[PDB]
């Protein structure tokens, strides 16, 4: 997707991206279910 800011500050890095979007299709899922604190 891309930086995503959170309060103000910008963030940069999070996210390679080099061959296909493979592990970006799980693995940028789970970070969503276990983002329920």
């Amino acid at each position: 997707r891309g930086k995503w800011t959170y309060n103000g500050i910008t963030y940069e890095g999070g996210g390679g991206g080099g061959g296909g979007s493979a592990a970006e299709a799980y693995a940028k899922r789970i970070a969503e279910a276990m983002a329920k604190g």
